């Protein structure tokens, strides 16, 4: 059953995360709309026996990665997805902002995933930059691969919320961010979907990856 | 008369910058108006004679600065500001700025806003910025730096005047000057004397950037 504690100590923090569609009214006006988001603590367990088919698993798999550690870096992510927004014509894109003790440089694999099977992998590097104190690494703009931009458009044309929820059952993102001079792992989020159906937006649970 | 000529080669290159309000509809609808921006040559001069009476002068002011150098690294910006927005009141608006600068150097760069009032500094806003190595040069990048009080009261009032050459009479009066030093050495790395005017274009806020010279 559950587990649950505090994470400890990682070498690095997720702070910030927002995936978004921002568009152009005039050259000095912007709308822009968040689909999901992370920081606009003891936590409970899923054991990772209970997700294994959704998200690649043999060659660098997350199986084979969980394996390797350090597993206290390991979380699912769980988001119901604000898709509430009037598409036209625009910038897809994603924010994130780590940080850390240690002066790293970082690199971020976000691998889209159907069924299990990797259909997409970003792979995006990011040298430290000193910030009261700490080691930040943000990325202000970074662009949607097209699969989602399709995928999106595609959750759109659909009239209810439990036909969205069929759509987004079976995709999934294993985000994985690396010390790019030692290759340890230093964070992974298995990201699982369904639609928001509250009024204040997206939401998100946090839980840690364990086996037992 | 202008001397119209390239800049040459500075230390640190302007390559971003806004002044924007910022206003949350939900906690997914966010809508952003720029005021002004840059980044979105032969550049011609003006004489730094005829602004030194609008800048802050005496130790550490505009003359000074302009005589120690390197002369290629001041400006003067004059913009044409856009108020085209509602002004939010009591929910949940940011009022601020963005800037990014790139070098060939590593430094440690301070930033220095002087808000003038009359040729009188009413606020100077200090900001230090570290490095981020990003394809191959030195990135100094800020994304929400708040703007002072005395901004937002200032477009605030702006904003209520029911004419365009109103807010042309007031802003006759109000310049800011923004200094960006080394912070290790002191060298200033670029300095843009501000002036403003309100848009009349359709096209939204614009700008142009003249060299100051001496004579
Ligand atoms: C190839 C780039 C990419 O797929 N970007 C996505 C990354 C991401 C991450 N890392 C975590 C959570 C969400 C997202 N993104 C995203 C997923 C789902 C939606 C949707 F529910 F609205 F469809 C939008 C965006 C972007
Ligand atoms: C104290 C902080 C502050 O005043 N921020 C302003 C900085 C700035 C700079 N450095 C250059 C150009 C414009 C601005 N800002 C600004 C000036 C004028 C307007 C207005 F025309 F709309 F009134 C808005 C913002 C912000």
């Amino acid at each position: 059953g559950s587990h649950m504690r505090s994470i400890g100590t990682t070498k690095l923090r997720l702070v910030e995360f927002s995936a978004f569609l921002e568009q152009q009214r005039d050259p000095d006006s912007y709308n822009k709309h968040l689909f999901v988001h992370i920081g606009h603590p003891l936590l409970e367990s899923v054991d990772i026996r209970q997700i294994y088919d959704k998200f690649p698993e043999k060659k660098g798999g997350l199986k084979e990665l969980f394996g390797k550690g350090p597993q206290n870096a390991f979380f699912l992510v769980k988001f119901w997805a604000d898709l509430n927004c009037n598409i036209q014509d625009a910038f897809y894109g994603v924010t994130s902002q780590y940080e850390s003790s240690e002066n790293m440089t970082v690199t971020c694999s976000t691998k889209v995933c159907s069924f299990g099977k990797q259909v997409v992998e970003k792979v995006e590097t990011e040298y430290a930059r000193f910030e009261n104190g700490r080691f930040v690494y943000r990325i202000n703009r970074s662009p949607m691969c097209e699969y989602m931009i399709n995928f999106i458009h595609k959750l759109k044309h659909l009239p209810e919320k439990y036909m969205m929820n069929s759509v987004l059952e079976n995709f999934t993102i294993l985000l994985v961010v690396t010390n790019r001079d030692t290759q340890e792992t230093l964070l992974c989020m298995a990201c699982v979907f369904e639609v928001s159906n509250s009024e204040h937006g997206a939401q998100h649970h946090i839980y840690r990856l364990v086996k037992d």
